[PDB]
């Protein structure tokens, strides 16, 4: 069989995206409670990036695509990326 | 009288089916708890096959067909077979 390959799903910092939006994303797509979501968002703002979750490759691809889709639908340049864990 | 004809329902190892999926199958179709499902999966992986259950011929046919069905719609090669017990 094939063991799981785990990928980091990361959010990358950009000056033009509302902080509210980022939180909105975290609760919506990562089922984070508000308190944790805020923490991650602050991480994105100052560290310039923050790992939101670790998922199997297929789940991770889906998340990234859905987030970027959601961002562009709302006219924000916010970017979500994968990285081999 | 007629003794029931018992058939082994077996899972066969291939290098492309996620281990996650196999466990999903075991709980779903064989009402296994997660811990057991894992053991069987490891057996399939290392031994190249594992007996998931022993059922009457009619029940066994049904299982096999439903498993392979489920596998194909999830686009996995995993093969479920029968063998006279």
């Amino acid at each position: 069989l094939k063991p799981p390959s785990m990928y980091k799903v990361i959010l990358v910092n950009d000056d033009y995206t509302p902080m509210e939006f980022v939180i909105d994303v975290l609760q919506k797509f990562f089922s984070y409670d508000v308190e944790r979501a805020t923490q991650l968002m602050l991480a994105v703002h100052y560290q310039g990036k923050a790992i939101c979750g670790v998922f199997t490759a297929e789940v991770a691809e889906t998340k990234v695509a859905m987030v970027n889709k959601y961002a562009r639908e709302n006219e924000h340049p916010l970017l979500c990326t994968l990285e081999k864990a």
